[PDB]
């Protein structure tokens, strides 16, 4: 089931992991350009959604407020999770927000092109990334409206 | 996770529900045109896949062998599950095959446009249809190779 509380188009938010409490950032300098962060609020943690239509209905591009780049999640080349300019020019720029089967208040950030979800953990490196496999709690996210 | 054993493009198969053992049929006359059936093998139970590309990567159109129509699954209008001429003109003609979380050999027939899965049951009417909500075993299918 699609997450029932997806922010309206253009509404700004942070993406915060339910369990770690870390947020995603998307920047243009100093790789990794997309990663998780535990610290003060920076503008590169702010996102809006571009609503997919037609073949992209129920998918969304995740766009950076300060730099305008959208996220991608792929398995073909490094970096696997990154950003790129535009408004979702490429297939792997498009994400589905899938409500958790148990916790109705959180969702997975799912990529149709790559069949992956984003995760945030405190355990094994890489501590942030994408993943194809079983459901784990470290794949659960919140929209944090600002 | 996408079902790892999706038939090659153009290969013929039946869609049989794991629990009821009923198969889907798709015909042009006598409604319901798409429904479940408990009985002998007939041509209107035979399907092939059109492989989606580009924005439809990891999605598939399900085409009927004897009549050439593709399936649809929608919540907008009755019939909710049906067929239509073409090769996938509409977004509700496009399906993802999502492996079950527990049973690696079965999958849900998921529609991105409508956020529904197909089900087959012996209990309440309608005994075949689509559904937006929790995971139930009556939503599990096999590709039956012919
Ligand atoms: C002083 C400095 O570089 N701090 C960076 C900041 O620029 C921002 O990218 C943040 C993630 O929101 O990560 C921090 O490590
Ligand atoms: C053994 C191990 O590292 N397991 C992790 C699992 O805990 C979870 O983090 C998942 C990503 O959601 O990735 C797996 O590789
Ligand atoms: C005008 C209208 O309703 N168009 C629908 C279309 O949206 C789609 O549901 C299709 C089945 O793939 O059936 C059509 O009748
Ligand atoms: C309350 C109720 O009847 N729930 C059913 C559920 O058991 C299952 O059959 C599902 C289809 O997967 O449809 C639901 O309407």
């Amino acid at each position: 089931v699609n997450f029932p509380n997806i922010p309206a188009e253009g509404v700004q938010f942070r993406l915060r992991a339910r369990d770690t409490g870390y947020v995603i950032y998307s920047r243009t300098e100093n790789p990794p350009l997309v990663w998780q962060y535990n610290g003060p609020p920076y503008d590169d943690q702010l996102f809006t959604l571009i609503y997919g239509t037609g073949p992209r209905k129920n998918l969304y591009a995740i766009k950076s407020v300060p730099n305008g780049r959208v996220l991608f999640s792929r398995t073909s080349a490094s970096p696997y999770v990154g950003n790129i300019a535009g408004d979702g020019t490429y297939n792997d720029n498009w994400f589905q927000f899938i409500q958790d089967d148990n916790d109705p208040n959180s969702f997975r950030i799912y990529n149709l092109a790559s069949d992956t979800v984003l995760y945030s953990r405190t355990t094994a490196d890489p501590k942030f990334g994408n993943f194809t496999g079983a459901k784990y709690d470290d794949q659960l996210w919140h929209f944090e409206l600002v």
